[PDB]
């Protein structure tokens, strides 16, 4: 029977869905029985890099969401010493939940999809940011549209360890970074919604398969399909250099979103 003010107004707590390091999340209701989601940050063990890319995320977010409705809502926020409260869209589902309970993928949702994805990317881009780690748990399913919920600012946060398959392969020749590096990542999300694995899925050794991202002579293997385009789209994302992978303006004048 718990509950958060926030800017005055009070949140009956249904449950937890989501937690971090300091980081909680919670479907909630209002007083008048409506659905929202609060991120609830504790900052009291949290150094200034800590507290600053938190800052940082936020006035990205509310930034960023009035450009674009793929960018998920944030409704408002509280934020003190000792504390963040975000209140926001509740969606259904993160996208990862759903790509592993999801044995069938149906054309038309993954061409939707896949704009969604572009949509919210392009619109980060545009603002300067460049995610680069990009992968399924970054995006929410919320009346059948992907919205984009974290920004590679601050903290990953888990659906009540993680995967390397999406990770682009700059991402480990470094150690300035690309926009492309989105594109290796979102290639690989629509590689799964296509074929239903990642290209280096079956490689279940870390240092082999980073060996195989990073290979140019490691062919990934795309399967002929009815959707010729769709194809070539998986074929362009996925080249290791990104000088030669195409662009998001490139992909959102494609002939797979575009005909
Ligand atoms: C196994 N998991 C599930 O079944 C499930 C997952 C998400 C749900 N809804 C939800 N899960 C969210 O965040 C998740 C936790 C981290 C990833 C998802 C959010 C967020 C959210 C959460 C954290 C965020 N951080 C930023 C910068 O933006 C955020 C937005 C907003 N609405 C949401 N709505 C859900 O319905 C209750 C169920
Ligand atoms: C905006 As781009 C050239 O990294 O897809």
């Amino acid at each position: 029977n718990e509950c958060i003010s926030v800017k005055g107004r009070i949140y009956s707590i249904l449950k937890q869905i989501g937690s971090g390091g300091s980081s909680k999340v919670f479907q909630v209701l209002n007083e008048k029985k409506q659905i929202y989601a609060i991120k609830y940050v504790n900052l009291e063990e949290a150094d200034n890099q800590t507290l600053d890319s938190y800052r940082n995320e936020i006035a990205y977010l509310n930034k960023l969401q009035q450009h674009s409705d793929k960018i998920i809502r944030l409704y408002d926020y509280e934020i003190t010493d000792q504390y963040i409260y975000m209140v926001m869209e509740c969606g259904n589902i993160d996208l990862n939940s759903w790509l592993k309970k999801k044995k069938s993928i149906d054309p038309w949702e993954r061409k939707s999809y896949w704009k969604n994805m572009l949509e919210a990317v392009h619109t980060i881009h545009q603002h300067g940011i460049v995610h680069s780690d990009l992968k399924p748990a970054n995006f929410l399913i919320v009346d059948g549209m992907l919205k984009l919920i974290d920004f590679g600012i601050a903290n990953q946060m888990q659906p009540d360890v993680g995967t390397v398959n999406y990770m682009p392969p700059e991402a480990i020749k470094d150690m300035k970074i690309s926009p492309k590096s989105d594109v290796w990542s979102l290639g690989c999300i629509l590689y799964y919604m296509t074929y239903g694995k990642t290209p280096f899925q079956q490689i279940i050794n870390q240092i082999s398969k980073l060996h195989a991202i990073i290979d140019p002579n490691h062919e990934i293997e795309f399967p002929d399909i009815p959707e010729k385009d769709l194809q070539d789209v998986l074929k362009c994302c996925l080249k290791r250099d990104p000088k030669q992978r195409i662009s998001i303006p490139e992909l959102l004048a494609h002939p797979y979103v575009q005909i």
